[PDB]
């Protein structure tokens, strides 16, 4: 079972003897540090608060376990048993902590305070940065949600240009990354973050997380349709790729179905099998049940363009009102190999130059969507900005001589609307001057309790694109 | 609770209706696929997955009904295979009728070889082999972390041996700083454990409990750390009192090793003026078993390391070792824990060597670079079907995309063998039955719900040793 006394960086175990004597208060903040990605979606803290921080997180057994572990780990007795016992005895194991945060789903420019942390008991000054490590893992849902949102922007732009509307946008980037993430837990968290912007997912773990920690009006937040894999085609034998195709589209004849077509020869499969041998089973399909062809190898733009040209000559293509070419409603394409934000952009622009509508295509992304991301992408960072020692409050910060981008903020922080309606972070307690209206941060955690929360439906609303609004 | 019926890619829910009719067996393998450098991989992590997620009664009435409900909404259709899952529940008390054979954990195997194989042991459960692809393929992560950590150990070994003449302290030259930099708690524990196959130094505590629980060690714990400051414990003293903070911290830890981040305002001033003059007397008194380890944390990693050494070299009595390289006094060392990945690690040690500085002087800390900046396509970790039995006839199967020969998969029943020259080969098409190549190196690790062979973390470490260590 999870033990919060064992969920921090090792060295922080030793930090309580390192602060100045008579320190009563430690106050720290989290930001996506300013240096693409000018704005970030704040999402994920509510999960961490509820799964890891709330309630009785400290027991005698957990204290003893950590004591035993750290003695061997440090080859010495440095663990703060006394501090942790004080929490157990005074607050029934509830963390004397207050956390303030911007609403989840909010889109905020880099360089702004997103949440703040401080101790509510003078004895528990060391506690603020104990929980840095667990809290800083919010970088991941923030970064997935943000990067996913950036991709939706690109998809909106081109769909709008080639089609004149945004129908189907929310199904244009599907989550394929379940097998490509580092763990089950990462799968659920990451899948949940993508669903801030889209509705298509194959990462089932995300559904349960949302249900448990956020909630939706609808039964589920994410959806999928039947589809083949290489094993359901190749199992028929190299000489029976037509038989496999036919069985599969017949099994799923009244619902949408995606069929990977590159097991042996994508171009042959599209031109001869789909476009000639099995054409009669495709053109009979309902507009609500298209066949979605899936190429899965070769240069991503080159293959997409060639697949489209092949189908364009085997099937009746129309020209939409924008002058762009459109496959018939029963036939679509999904590119789910080598898709990340850069290649996605390359494909839609290449499609546009060849006069293909973005209506024709959908994308699947795996590692690119959920795994190929790090904390330094948005520079998610947690730092101390204010301490009270000997009854005096001190504005504190780092400011390394060789890197000004690592300079941290000073003093008590607050977030505000500017007269132009933008965000500004005020430092040095300056928000108390009331020259910038009310602090936009809300108290979301205090003394073991989650004090403010948001539904997944509201998070989605907050994270909408300007074009959508 | 965890529900294995909900732990796959959505589309695989639909696959039981797509395999050829009269198919009684589906057989699939996992490889770190060769690409037209990472030429060898450490096999590690399967045993965790087996125990945590696959063994025992993983199917219940409730889990079947839960999945049925979720999938009806998720698909807006009744595609779920309630009968197949019911059969497992009734026939086998919820245990998976599956057999997995794998190379021993810790084994170091060239790219393009079979690492494990999965097949159903009951004809009705042909669909079950690839249902569990997704969960099994997540072994890419500990494999890749253990592999990438090993490759960094190789570099450290090369330069430490050249500049110092031995390998003393190699196992503590790359420390795990990535707890806050990984995507989740679970990832943290798994990732930290993979690193510990190669080193002993970690701050990612989550890893120790995993190892104790799923592998176990002779010693009380597999990984270690020592006292150190962070920016908060320095800055809290106030800008004008960096010296007060330094002095207080080395005094608290006067008898144990201690690392102090020195770049809060000016790293060069800190080393030369603060450590090098004001507080010099607190450093030169320290024991060899309790050095001060100065930690820079910004600027160009190589440039800053060189400058810090150059500074310290002139304020402290440096010796020249027997290989001709410069060595700080035993009470003074350096740790670089910013911007460190396999690429910059190499650039730093080579630059140090060029400037006649021993690798004895330095240790590295790696966070995101060690545990997060890795993907499945780094080693091309991949799971594919190679053999099926249809109408009682076995057939060898594979993909072979025209546009990408690198994605071609293997054919038929597989086995892994020693070559006459002591290397590795994977035999395809059931050829291992000919017995021209000694015994299959794969062993049954999982069968019908039970874990059938386990490895201690000690064994794993022994298997993963560097050649230079053996020599
Ligand atoms: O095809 C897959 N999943 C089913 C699927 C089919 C079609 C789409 S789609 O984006 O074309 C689509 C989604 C949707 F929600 C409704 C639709 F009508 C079409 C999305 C997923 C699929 C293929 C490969 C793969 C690798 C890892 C996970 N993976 C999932
Ligand atoms: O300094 C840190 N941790 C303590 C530490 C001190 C010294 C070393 S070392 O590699 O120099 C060393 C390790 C060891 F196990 C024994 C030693 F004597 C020295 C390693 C970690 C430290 C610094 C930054 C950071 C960020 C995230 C996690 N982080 C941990």
């Amino acid at each position: 079972e999870f033990n919060i006394l064992l969920a921090t960086d090792s060295y922080k175990v030793t930090h309580y003897k390192q602060y100045p004597p008579n320190t009563s208060k430690v106050y720290s903040y989290f930001e996506c540090r300013e240096k693409k990605y000018e704005e970030t979606v704040f999402y994920g803290l509510q999960y961490i608060l509820n799964k890891y921080l709330k309630g009785k997180v400290v027991t005698k057994e957990k204290i003893q376990e950590a004591k035993d572990v750290y003695k061997e780990h440090f080859q010495d007795d440095v663990f703060n048993e006394k501090g942790w016992n004080y929490i157990l005895e005074k607050y029934d194991g509830h963390l004397p902590i207050e956390i303030k945060a911007v609403p989840e789903g909010f889109v905020i420019p880099r360089g702004n305070v997103l949440f703040t942390v401080e101790n509510t008991d003078p004895e528990c000054y060391w506690l603020t940065n104990w929980i840095e490590t667990i809290l800083v893992q919010s970088w991941y849902p923030i970064t997935v949600a943000t990067n996913s949102r950036e991709q939706k922007k690109i998809l909106a732009k081109y769909l709008l240009e080639t089609s004149g509307n945004l129908d189907g946008l929310e199904y244009k980037l599907h989550d394929f990354g379940y097998r490509g993430v580092s763990s089950q837990e990462t799968a659920g968290i990451g899948a949940s973050a993508h669903l801030v912007n889209f509705k298509g997912t194959d990462t089932v773990a995300g559904l349960a997380l949302i249900k448990k920690y956020y909630g939706t009006k609808d039964p589920v937040p994410g959806y999928s349709v039947p589809a083949a894999e290489h094993s359901t085609i190749t199992a028929w034998g190299k000489d029976h790729e037509k038989d496999a195709f036919e069985h599969i589209v017949t099994q799923f004849s009244s619902v949408p179905v995606s069929v990977v077509s590159d097991s042996y020869d994508i171009y042959n499969a599209c031109e001869k099998i789909w476009g000639e041998d099995l054409r009669h089973l495709i053109v009979s399909r309902s507009t609500q049940a298209p066949l979605i062809i899936r190429p899965d190898s070769g240069n991503p733009l080159d293959t997409v363009l060639k697949v489209l040209e092949i189908l364009g000559k085997k099937f009746p293509v129309t020209e939409n009102s924008k002058g762009y070419k459109l496959l018939p409603p029963y036939l679509r394409v999904i590119q789910g190999d080598g898709v990340d934000i850069n290649t996605l952009q390359e494909i839609v622009e290449g499609m546009k130059q060849k006069m293909w509508s973005i209506e024709n295509i959908a994308f699947g992304s795996g590692g690119g969507l959920l795994q190929k991301l790090t904390r330094d992408l948005l520079n998610c960072s947690f730092k101390c900005s204010y301490v009270v020692t000997n009854g005096l409050g001190i504005n504190v910060f780092k400011d390394p001589v060789a890197d000004p981008n690592k300079r941290s903020k000073k003093g008590r922080l607050s977030l505000h609307r500017t007269p132009a309606g933008n965000f500004v972070t005020l430092e040095e307690g300056k928000g108390d001057l009331e020259e910038y209206g009310q602090d936009l941060l809300h108290t979301v955690f205090k003394n073991g309790k989650v004090t403010k929360s948001y539904s997944f439906d509201e998070i989605r609303k907050n994270a909408q694109l300007n074009i959508e609004l």
